[PDB]
């Protein structure tokens, strides 16, 4: 009853042994580290610190690299400040320049082949909107109207409004940054500025060098990225959907409006996804976030998120363990008040029917309708812990693994638990296991089903191919069963007709040798009924399937082996009898 | 297609006839005036600079008065300021007192029968939160521990975590604010800190003692509001959700858990709903709303909001103009992307299932799936355009009212664009005034469809009981059609054979006398036929039928009446033809 | 409750005056002519008896003349009868020659040209099967192999298994026929034989010459037939399945999975479909069915027939009036056990999403969940009848039309129970004589709610486009409501508080002037209550709202105006109460 994850990012505020544990406490699935700024000595100081405190506390952490990526920036700037009239025009050139409210230099020289007359250039991230006037390849400079006035520093960043920006996929630098991941086995990596399949690509050859198995999440910031959202996920591992980044070259009015589209477009194709950044960003300064931050978060998550993430507030703030706190509370509140019948007819009807998800349809919807207290899902790779998670099932996921590795990747898709056991060859085993390790977690005890479903044979596994509905063991007695329904009640053993005379409620299930004449008459009034021995037409099963009670007859020794008062369950069909509560 | 309305708070930043015609253009459906604050003089004076305003621009704008409401404060401290230690003691006196780290008085001397040992009190909206240790009713006092430590001014706030708060529902500064509103014929009363039905009913036997007609919105702010929700919408016209207030007595983080419950639960009745508070309070000192803040927005009317105010961003705050301007592109912006067809199929089993609703069900349906352009509804008070409203169709609402006061009271309910149009006794006044308004609106024109409906007749209306579905006029050609289809097309009036040789792709509809051996090769290539003259039978009618064209035969003059080149739209079936776009 | 009607061929057996007479009240809605035997002086002769009988008895029964259609037969035999040995060849000869087992001729002299090597050939009803061994267009001759033994008498009928038979639409003698309908203004044609479309198109262009209206149905007897059976009913204005006639041209195993396929598809464009021929055939001998007929004729109406006809049964049969009275039973039985729910969602899929149906669904609909007991139809034509039998409500249909004519033929279509009343002009005519006419029927009273549908204006009215939801009348007191509910129950006007104290079960709705201290205890224990005058917060509405009871305030002399005892229904909206049972 956890369900939706919680990214943070690993800063200055939050790189000590003791905040770490605090954070993981907290409930931190996923480590963040940005390479945006800081070296590689200072991140591989942290991943060690992080890979120790979580197997101290036997907790599985994985580790997010955010890629830098591709930008534009300004050259430096005439005393360092520079400042820029309203109605004013100004020289975007192509070779550097001292910076000037006319002439002015751009780090990407081949800007100029990506704009055009009246397209919107915008300065250190948005602060002052310029507009193409004119353009001559002569000089190599784009002349603009400045519309909106202000200052400007030195090495501040550009962004044009798509326009498809023609970077690269990676930097140099981020190509130095993902060998250094694939050095340290890092989980996850964040490819910034991502907007063709191309961009993913690039860091996936890389990875294929290596044979690294990494997951790849894009960061879709801009208009190309959000147009081409199908056919990167068709590349990708999964998606980040940073605002702050994205609300920069597309309007904020618009934001939430593409948010909700692109989670839905991975919960569709089953790719995590991650929501980021202007979450609760109050928390850096405050112990406690705004209304409309509780707000936002949850709105994430009933948008369909796998996840969520913090900045700053972990990174740099004043409240790290505060704000992943919160951030798992209004987790449990908006997930707590959400229909999971609507859930799963809506993700019936948006994900495809087919071969690959037959599977998913059956579980969610038998998890549901039985409600079963926890579906294991058994993987090599993670595809049947994420097949499960995409139909969102109010069941907990259970992913019993093999793979460490993948045991780590599984810690970021939606509602999985990931534990590791070892890999079992025959299918047999891999049954008798899974009811074990969901039974060793805790959440599943004797009362409760249990959906287990894999890929069977653990060999020739693509796809998740089976499922097998469990009852937790174990009938505490058995027999003829007379009648086919089923009940739960408090045991009463009888000896005598007047061991059951003047102290006789309904809601209760006796248990004598025989029903005499002298039986009968308290029987109708009882709940259910387990005579010792008998057979089909006896008193006993005679009287149960006349009244319309659910009875077993043939319980060896029932008198003497099943206790008095104990809360028991019988099943009329089966014909067995259990410890508690059953079904 | 604007559908969700704005109220606005007028203030000191908005009184002008200036700045009221500024905001009316923004979109202002609703002036709030709030007698929290301001004198009656002030109040009078701004009604008169609305009312004119109104009339002169054309537009429906309602008024709508927020009563102050029971409140508990502090009595005078002592020097004005006096601190609080945090893990201490102070005194919560029923009998005033100067304020002192010890002592300290309350204006509700009732409280001490209210609370309990262990109970919390929140003094000036959560600055500084105590929790009852002990109570004395010996000397009338309650003993808290200081939990949280900070300063307290004044006459400052005191709040009682629901907690029975047993106040009135109304002060005798309400009643007196109340009257004003009936002499001045206001349409709204948004009643504070309601709570029980009692709450409401006090003010609607104030209303019904001068026969008033003015609408009752509870303002639910603390737990005992939520739990009676329903109870309190059985008597009630509509419903505001102040967020602000609401947070306060209840956790930020369980806030929007709630928003979305009172909001679903007033849809399911009908009444209109307001969120209100918080929505864009940045835009009180800046001129462009935050992401966060575009996003509540929107996720306010995801919840399902018939509306949205404002507070100090039109009141008070720098940019009025612009924060109702910003307002209304969020709505726009996120009503453009929502699936109505899911939205109707959500109401459909959400609300009732009932002789009352009957025709707002038939209505919402045929106009989703007949693609009609607007919805006109007929109505005296105005519960026909709330109950075609409350099942959220795609299609325009159009209410035309003989009464200017129920106009105005639709204003305000989700979807409906009200008009007067002066009272016709017969349906079929009804009807055809209908169909005029609707077209006189400018919304819908000759191809378009429309769904009128009312309760007739007109005298015996209770609730709203037939619907007609109409064609916005108005067959240009008619005579014996063949076949059953219908497609449109451009005209190529054919004299001869020739006269459509050389020059002839598909996608037209041709207009000939009659089909020879010679047309029968040209008529197959083609969408649509219309001969002159002719019988069932005929060439040019068999030849239609047997290729599968619509056609219609037995057209008076149709060479030299129906153009040449312009657009049309046939019908096989009833055998009519059209100017343009169809149905 | 009647709903599928019944069609009754008039013979020997049932010509009289008398016998006619017993037949209508035996439930006959159509009186059928088979023109196949017997002479205009003999069909004239029982078309006034019938309508004389009909007229009489004040019943809608319409006429419908079988033609007998074109065929193919064999020129007489030498000696009357000859032979055909089973393993032997005979010679079917293009010219005209006596008979003999080898050499034998046909009046179609064409089959040549239809035929082919291998094909099968039927003679005498299928009584022997012959197959094409060779062709020789030399001598016009077709050698085929004797299948089946038998004996062969002159004038004997032959079936060509389709084989496109390229016989013309209709006889010379149909012709004749068909003009005679047109001279006494009968109601139905059934084209015999019918193929294509071509087919009903030569009776219809006959008809358009005398502008006759008379409804035009399909016989469909062969393997062309089915195949055709969409383009078909695009021309045609219902169909027949006479399955012994098609049970010959195709195999028996086959005929029934077809028959459902026909009348599904006929269902889907709302033409109506009878079911014919082989129905209650022991009962020309028998007075009462066996068990495969009486299964028969009922999955007819499960497989969705408007109508049923019987043959012989009447026409010659020993016993006419049983068979009729029979066909009544064992259609209101197999009626009386059928699901409408799943009827009507089967034909919401079935039948097309269309302008022209829009309002079919949302009455049949808005029929089954509110209980209507009629749907009262208004129609020129009758479309409007038919487009709401098509969706097959429980509610028993009536069609009000100015039309003698339409009216008839109405009295096949399912579900509809016709009347003629005189045209109205102001749709508000339409509706108020609508409700007149439903209660003049009989079958609605004061409780019960009605749906009125018809096309309007009456004059542009090319399909039916709105309904009205209507209460059969008439509030026998009202005021101010409180609380929204609603109950039926016995009323006990209570003049004292002693006036209804040791004589108090539940179930009640009691009716004093106001409610005292005294009152309150009682009120409580009560199911209604309706005070004489009152305001909104008074005693008897407070109490009222908050114990769930369902109120009424301020009624005029409620204690001498309404009765003690009588039942009553009060509606808490609306604030009206009613005589009896309401909705
Ligand atoms: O609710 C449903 N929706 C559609 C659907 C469905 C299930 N598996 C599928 C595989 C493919 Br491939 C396509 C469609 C389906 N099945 C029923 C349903 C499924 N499992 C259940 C268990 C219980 Br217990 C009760 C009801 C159901
Ligand atoms: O149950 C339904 N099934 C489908 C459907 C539907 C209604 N009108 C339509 C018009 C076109 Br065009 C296409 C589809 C529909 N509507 C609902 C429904 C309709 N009218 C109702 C009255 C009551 Br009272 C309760 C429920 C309903």
């Amino acid at each position: 009853m956890r369900k939706t994850k919680i990214v943070c990012t690993i800063g200055p505020a939050s790189e000590s042994e003791e905040m770490i544990e605090k954070l993981i406490n907290a409930g931190m699935n996923v480590a963040r580290l940005n390479f945006s700024h800081g070296s590689h000595e200072e991140h591989k100081g942290r991943i060690d610190t992080i890979r120790k405190v979580a197997k101290r506390l036997d907790k599985i952490v994985a580790i997010l690299l955010d890629t830098k990526g591709p930008e534009i920036r300004t050259h430096n700037m005439k005393d360092g400040i520079i400042e820029l009239e309203r109605g004013n025009e100004v020289i975007v050139s192509m070779n550097e320049v001292e910076g000037t409210p006319e002439k002015f230099s751009v780090t990407y020289e081949n800007l100029i082949n990506d704009v055009q007359v009246g397209s919107y250039i915008l300065l250190d991230d948005g602060l002052i909107e310029l507009q193409v006037k004119d353009i001559d390849h002569a000089k190599k400079e784009v002349k603009c109207d400045i519309l909106n006035s202000g200052e400007l520093k030195n090495k501040k960043g550009v962004n044009l409004p798509g326009v498809r920006v023609s970077l690269p996929g990676i930097t140099e630098k981020d190509a130095e940054d993902i060998r250094f991941g694939i050095k340290e086995n890092v989980d996850f990596i964040a490819a910034s500025f991502v907007r063709r399949p191309s961009d993913v690509l690039e860091i996936r050859e890389i990875l294929e060098e290596q044979k690294a198995n990494i997951s790849v999440f894009p960061k879709i910031e801009n208009q190309e990225g959000i147009d081409n959202i199908e056919e990167i996920l068709e590349v990708s591992d999964g998606l980040m959907v940073a605002r702050g980044d994205m609300g920069v070259e597309i309007p904020p009015e618009k934001v939430p409006m593409v948010q909700k589209d692109l989670i839905r477009q991975c919960n569709k194709l089953g790719k995590p996804v991650i929501t980021a950044t202007q979450m609760l960003d109050s928390m850096q300064r405050n112990p406690r976030a705004t209304r409309a931050e509780a707000s936002d978060v949850a709105n994430a998550i009933y948008d369909g998120t796998d996840a969520v993430m913090l900045s700053g507030e972990t990174a740099a703030g004043l409240y790290p363990e505060e704000a992943v706190k919160t951030m798992r509370n209004i987790a449990v509140s908006a997930e707590a008040a959400q229909d999971y019948k609507k859930l799963l007819s809506d993700r019936t009807k948006l994900v495809e029917t087919s071969l690959v998800n037959a599977i998913g349809i059956s579980v969610a919807h038998t998890a549901l309708n039985l409600n079963v207290k926890a579906i294991v899902a058994a993987t090599e790779s993670g595809s049947t812990a994420r097949t499960i998670s995409k139909y969102r099932p109010h069941s907990d996921i259970i992913a019993v693994t093999p793979s460490e590795e993948t045991a780590r990747q599984c810690s970021i898709v939606w509602g999985v638990q990931p534990v590791v056991k070892k890999g079992r060859k025959s299918t047999d085993a891999l049954l008798n296991n899974a009811v074990a390790t969901a039974v060793e977690t805790g959440r599943v005890t004797n009362g409760d089903l249990i959906i287990i479903t894999a890929g069977v044979p653990t060999g020739e596994t693509g796809t998740t191919n089976m499922m097998k509905i469990h009852l937790v063991g174990d009938e505490i007695a058995n027999g003829q069963g007379i009648g086919r329904g089923s009940v739960v009640g408090t045991t009463l053993v009888a000896e005598t007709v007047k061991d059951l005379e003047g102290k006789d409620l309904s809601d209760k299930v006796i248990v004598t040798n025989s029903i005499d004449e002298t039986f009968v008459p308290y029987v109708e009034k009882a709940l259910g009924l387990i005579t010792e021995e008998n057979g089909i037409t006896s008193p006993s099963a005679i009287v149960g399937l006349e009244k319309g009670i659910p009875t077993v007859v043939g319980v060896e020794k029932a008198v003497k082996n099943i206790s008095n008062n104990v809360l028991v369950t019988i099943d009329a069909a089966q014909g067995k009898i259990f410890e508690g509560y059953a079904n």
